């Protein structure tokens, strides 16, 4: 046994750390860089320019670093960056960026991306996220830390998925999801907050209550989004956790001079 | 000429019956057992401990016997069991069980599992079922005989799908589906009974009528589930087919002491 | 050479001189591939299949496979693909059945994105876009310039009209008239694909005529028969409206009442 299967294809211009493993019938294309302790399964296609960090696991039938088919993209040298300790399951597609945004699709650390998920050009994923089977980010999607997207969740171009937020299965998301919020259906509707998530992060009980009141201000009291932001000001100064929620709504809603 | 492609990989500890066929670039991992007359296509990944029965057909890009990514599972030696005369189409994922249930994902006989379907840990499928393209069982799902799940049907953890039942396409099922019942939408709603299915099994005309009346008792007459079960008692003693229906509702609805 | 030594080419396959085939791809019996086409790695082609010129087919695609429909009993049905198509990763395309025309057919300049499914006997025109995980159950006709957003599902026998547009996660169970936009599960008509008309450089008079046509069919309490009658004037005035009328016409025979 060697760590790189003789049946794999490694481009001369690829750069692999010493203890990387690559399974049989995998392609590591030009300008792919792979960090210490990462494991590429069999039947994987990597394409560049792509940087993959340390201790990742990528499973069979995944195409990572492919060009978007968007007719916007004309063959420019855009990037894909993946951090550390990620798991990418079978059949996942991840596309590199486009020059019209930041020229980079980026993924953080400790993420779990389950089978057949799609991560479109220019998307940005944080840390500790979970994208369940067949979740699809159309492009330019920002997913902040600890978010969970249930299976077959679809996200339109440019949407922001907030920290600790949660989508139900078969959700079709067309607007930002504020931090902590749970959404369901097609089209997606806000229902509650992800209290399970807050429990696991060990939030105080006072903070959990504050976040429920915050939900009610925004969603259950007839406030416009402007009026809600004003009402949340007190509660956001009292609790770092509520400030995250206010900040996610703030940055979603410029509006127009009326 | 041998029936196992020289380009395939067969683990020393795998056990294949005499006339098994394996296509090129397929992996038959450690502790996989394959029965008489089964055909593995090209580009298939089998992983163990897995037992596959006789006269199965498994198509390209399928990963059968993989570990769930559920953070619940910590690497214990769980099983997958597949029966006889099944067809598993391209890109299907089937996961082995978890110690927290029965340590076994199990599939019966004569099933058709179409492209890109997912069968989660600890799920149990009976005989003569059809899972259409991209049907997903989240885990611990029991599918009883002759069920049909239309394309892109999603099923939450722990749901029971009844015998001869039928889901429409893009269904999102969160509670049990009684036998014979047809459900549609996200979230799934009961609509009618799968009379097409009863026709194919050659049910008597008296039994079909009895099952329609049974549907009406449970769904269209303002009965509580307890009151419906009581009303069905007569009809379930008269017809084996109605007993299947009553039994599926019975075993769905312990409830809580009120 | 342009054919990877790690690929498998059946003796009975017929490849034009400058076809490229990636490693670990199978070009099965009775597959024909035209000038300038590129097959990626890890592709499975099966026949009888005819693929035209300047196509690009990506990894993990199974093109020309038999339907699993229990209707089909192993007869030699066909798949035909035209010119300048792009088929992205993981796409499945099935050949036809003897119970229809024995042929699944795809035109020119189409883009079929990852994990899309094209069921037996479906017919796709030109310039269409099927986005990730779009699924045509079978016998589906998609006319020119249609766009099906991601995870759009289409029931057997539906006609998707020219320039029509489905929103994401649409579940389509009846015909979609030309130009119409539909959304949801079950799919509902909302408006017309004006963006699409802009790109084709339709006249401004034609765009207006098509909006009025939408209103006749959908927003004025007309039966479909009454709408067709009302559209007759406007369809003679504008080729673009005739496409719309014709899509509704051919959707609605009905029964003698
Ligand atoms: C266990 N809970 C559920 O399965 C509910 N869930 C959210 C969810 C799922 C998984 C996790 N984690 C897994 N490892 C750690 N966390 C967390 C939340 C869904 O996405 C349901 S749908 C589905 C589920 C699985 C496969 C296909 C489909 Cl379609
Ligand atoms: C033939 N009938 C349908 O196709 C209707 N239906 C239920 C259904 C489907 C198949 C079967 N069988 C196949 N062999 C025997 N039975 C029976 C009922 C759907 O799943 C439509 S959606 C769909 C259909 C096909 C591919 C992708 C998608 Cl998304
Ligand atoms: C950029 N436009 C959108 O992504 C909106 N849209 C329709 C659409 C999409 C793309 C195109 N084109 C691409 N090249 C040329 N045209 C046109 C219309 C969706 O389908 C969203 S969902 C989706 C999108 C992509 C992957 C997975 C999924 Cl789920």
């Amino acid at each position: 046994m060697s760590l790189i299967d003789p049946r794999a294809i490694i481009d001369p211009s690829a750069r692999l750390a010493a203890d990387v493993q690559v399974g049989p019938w995998s392609i590591v294309g030009a300008e792919v860089e792979i960090g210490e302790g990462t494991v590429i399964g069999p039947h994987v296609v990597l394409k560049g320019p792509t940087k993959i960090g340390k201790h990742n696991r990528i499973y069979q039938f995944s195409s990572v670093g492919e060009d978007t088919p968007d007719l916007k993209y004309k063959g420019e040298p855009t990037r894909l960056v993946i951090g550390d300790h990620n798991v990418i399951r079978e059949g996942v597609t991840i596309h590199r960026g486009t020059v019209q945004d930041r020229a980079e699709t980026t993924i953080g650390d400790h993420n779990l991306i389950m089978a057949y998920a799609h991560i479109g050009h220019d998307s940005v994923i944080g840390n500790h996220c979970i994208l369940v089977n067949n979740t699809a980010l159309a492009g330019h999607v920002h997913v902040d830390d600890w978010a969970i997207l249930s299976g077959y969740t679809l996200v339109h171009q440019y949407c922001r998925i907030g920290a600790h937020s949660f989508s139900g299965m078969g959700s079709a998301i067309g607007k930002d999801v504020p931090a902590y919020v749970t959404v369901f259906g097609n089209p997606a509707e806000a229902r509650s907050m992800n209290f399970e998530g807050m429990r696991r992060r060990g939030f105080s009980s006072e903070a959990i209550h504050a976040l429920r009141r915050a939900y009610k201000v925004v969603y259950r009291q007839g406030h416009t989004v402007e009026e809600a932001l004003a009402e949340l000001a007190e509660s956001a100064a009292q609790f770092p956790e509520v400030a995250v929620f206010r900040d996610s709504i703030q940055s979603a809603t410029r509006g127009i001079t009326r």
